[PDB]
């Protein structure tokens, strides 16, 4: 048999290797760095990917593929970048290099597009993978060097508009983990520090492992503005003749939802899915003659009927028990069990996977009531998650409330000046105080959108200077 | 005013250029071999894809993605692949190699993965990107550096599963390009020389170029037999105990049948695009202030009711008659015209981007005309293909009329004994007469495309075409691309 030993609440990266490679989701590489992304995983990605292009289609967006390579000298111009030199046994003419990112790939052709207002608003996206490389030690669906992930990359006449599309694309990433994934995130507004580089202000939604206290970016959404278009000569006229740079917005999202669904949702037995993104909601196991093994047929089908993703388990060289265990461990979120007393009765059981609650339903009643159960699958698996973050965030006043808080695994929301230097010093003492695999210093994660009341004067939690805005503050990836 | 100056008919080569620049399908990008996709031909790679996708979804194909690199000695396991070599300034402790194609990037967990006879059939699929590295002339889709496909790859206990799962890959292809595309291909076997490396045996689907006479390989499925397990040690356990090798396939298919489509369809004016793989079904054309676009806007919902893909051009800046052409380079295979005049009698102008035939029709009555007409222009693009392809393959007994057919821009179909030798004679001699034709023009040789499926009847004896051994099969020659 093949199941899981690890606890989730002990050893949780021992819990999180185990979830992942005892569900056949992913394979190790002789590489090092990179992953073998298998089916299970991948109908996932597949999911969310057809939602937020259908979505992103409804925004005019329109889907493109830019080359993987870019010549030395166009990305010259403002590391962990990956240069190609040798055809078979010569040397090439220049060292070209892989994409991190399509910027430097695609604004080239942006400025040569882009002549009139006319030709405003450009929106274009991509589905490719990146290579990005660290010496540092990889971890599966987190920090892998090379990912698959949408980049998109818009250009409007206004900032206005920009800005307005960066906060729709953001919302979109927002229903991609908490409406498809379950995931609850946090939309906020990245520190000086922590924004893209050369962009004017980057929004993002932040994600919450309470296993180890860490927070972690789920996805990400930049206002460049005109920073870019200066690099690269994006100019365009209006009616009256006037040349003005565009305002540039780009948005990504990789498999690193993936990564962060299972921790957010994966037990000791294993993975739990989702109903919205699982890749089979309900599997069907006989239990033994024709007459069962042909009536789950037409249960496949009945359920079929309401757009239910079914698979039945006929394979008869299989335990049933060891069935039970195989996709207890894959994660499936109803599993239907149909033996001979069962087609005797006219009824079925099923087992839910996130409580492991079983229910006895009749045939005429067991496409509604599986609707029903999935979704309340999916809000219950939603609603602990959110429980949990918010039981993870601690709203402090001063520092002495910082390291307390820093040990109890969980982050601070407190009121900040935004001084950048502050943040580096609050890193660097944080990282200082915990001392006493990764470091114990904290850093900024996002400044909410949700922002509470500042009351009439307020003090900044570090420096004492008046306070801006409140902060998220944590150890992070 | 992006226009088609070119004649098809004459200058092809430039005539392909302008058909696939001016209607913003590529781009050129600074390193040579790579090419933009553009929207325009993305949302038919995308069509396609999905189309192939659902199909072999059907034969319990699951999607996956391997990684893009493979190691030194492992793809040395017995050319034009990139090698990586430094991260930054810093050279790597191992230089790794970007992926030609993922048979030594799969196959080494395929040997894990497979332990019993209840692990199989095994198959997987990817669609990605591949970047072989040939330093000759680039053509965009058609040979270039970087190119995007799916390449699937399958894992039987018996051969006779393997084989049956290869003709029904092809069959997915010659749907494709027949029923997507609307491109007529000919299923046939690959030559010993023309196969696959270390495969057994190579399936291929081949379209034909009449404007320069030259056969080109739309899509591939191999059986690789027991051949590459043996490689990677990839071997279960029967039924009863004993320990056997697997038999894989492998197939693939390119951004390549994009560019077939255009060479297929398109015309002296720009495009054509079949209305099954179109992104813009039906272009509304507003003829120029609300009176027109209202009404305009109805139609479009109550043609989307019919899933027909429907934009309406309201770019008030520009001509009608600009429009006009600027969706005929693009090929869009219906263009709806509705005048301020259409408006009272309560009709629409649309004409075909195929024939140009123009119809009026009343409001009420457009959607199912247009679902008629749109499958008609199908029917017509393909049955005009097949029927250019079969006028373009000379059926020929001897050597002699092999020089004359070339120099029609065409095929020839001939009995062939098969051997190796007999074809690098056959392309080396031909090689050498054609050069000596070209001599006196101020200015070529001949391949084997595919032994097709459908053989013709070989009589009792006869001869080899070249050599007079007695001859195996009909064989398709032809000037390659
Ligand atoms: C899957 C994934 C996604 C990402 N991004 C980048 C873009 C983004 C999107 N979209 C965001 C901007 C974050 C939202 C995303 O998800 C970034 C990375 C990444 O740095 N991988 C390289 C790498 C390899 C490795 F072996 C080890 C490390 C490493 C780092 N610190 N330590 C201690 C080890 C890092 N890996
Ligand atoms: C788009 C694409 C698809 C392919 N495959 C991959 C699979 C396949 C499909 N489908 C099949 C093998 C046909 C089944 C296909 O077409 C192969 C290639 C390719 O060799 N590109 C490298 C290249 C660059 C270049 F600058 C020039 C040349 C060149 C070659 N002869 N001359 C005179 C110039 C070649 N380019
Ligand atoms: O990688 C990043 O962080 C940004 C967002 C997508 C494109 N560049
Ligand atoms: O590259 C090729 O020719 C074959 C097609 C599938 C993968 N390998």
């Amino acid at each position: 048999g093949a199941m899981v030993t690890a606890k989730k609440d002990e050893n949780f990266s021992e819990w999180y290797t185990q979830a992942i490679v005892r569900s056949e989701m992913i394979e190790y590489y002789d590489i090092s760095g990179c992953y073998i992304m298998r089916p299970w995983a991948f109908h996932i990605w597949e999911k969310v990917q057809r939602f937020f292009d259908d979505e992103i289609k409804k925004m005019g967006v329109e889907n493109s593929y830019f080359p993987m390579f870019v010549s030395r000298h166009k990305l010259e111009k403002e590391p962990e970048v990956a240069w190609v030199t040798h055809y078979g046994d010569s040397p090439l003419p220049e060292k070209i290099a892989i994409r991190p990112t399509s910027e430097t790939i695609m604004y080239p052709a942006y400025a040569k597009w882009i002549r009139s207002h006319r030709d405003l608003p450009l929106k274009l996206n991509q589905w490719c993978s990146v290579v990005r490389w660290e010496f540092k030690q990889p971890t599966p669906f987190l920090r892998t060097r090379e990912f698959l992930w949408q980049e998109g990359h818009t250009a409007h006449a206004t900032e206005e508009e920009a800005w307005e599309l960066v906060l729709d694309i953001l919302e979109l990433y927002r229903r991609w983990y908490e409406e498809c994934l379950a995931v609850p995130v946090i939309k906020g507004e990245k520190s000086e520090g922590e924004k893209f580089a050369g962009g004017k202000k980057t929004t993002t939604v932040e994600a919450f492992i309470p296993e180890n206290g860490r927070g972690i970016q789920a996805a990400t959404s930049h206002l460049l503005g005109t920073n870019f278009a200066k690099m690269f000569e994006i100019e365009f006229e209006d009616e009256e003749g006037h040349k003005r740079l565009v305002h540039q917005t780009s948005w990504g999202c990789t498999t690193r939802s993936l990564g962060v669904m299972i921790m957010t949702h994966g037990d000791d037995k294993g993975l739990v899915i989702p109903p919205r993104v699982a890749s089979v909601q309900v599997v069907i196991i006989p239990i033994l003659t024709g007459e069962i093994l042909g009536k789950c047929r037409e249960l496949k089908t009945m359920l079929e009927k309401a757009d239910i993703r079914v698979r039945i388990d006929d394979r008869s060289n299989y335990t049933p028990g060891w069935k039970y265990n195989h996709w207890e461990v894959k994660g499936v979120p109803l599993r239907l069990e149909l033996g001979p007393k069962d087609l005797a009765k006219g009824t079925a059981r099923v087992v839910r996977r996130d409580t492991g609650e079983a229910y006895q339903i009749s045939w005429a009643d067991l496409a509604p009531k599986l609707l029903e159960l999935m979704e309340g699958i999916q809000r219950s698996l939603f609603e602990k998650a959110k429980a949990r973050l918010h039981e993870g965030i601690e709203k402090i006043s001063t520092f002495d409330e910082v390291m307390p808080a820093l040990n109890r695994k969980h982050l601070v929301l407190a009121p900040w000046c935004e001084d950048p230097e502050s943040e580096e010093q609050i890193k660097k003492e944080t990282q200082k105080l915990s001392e006493i695999v990764m470091t114990g210093a904290m850093k900024t994660l996002c400044i909410p959108f949700d922002q509470p009341p500042m009351p009439e004067g307020t003090k900044c939690f570090y420096t004492g200077k008046p306070a801006k805005r409140w902060t998220l503050w944590g150890r992070s990836y």
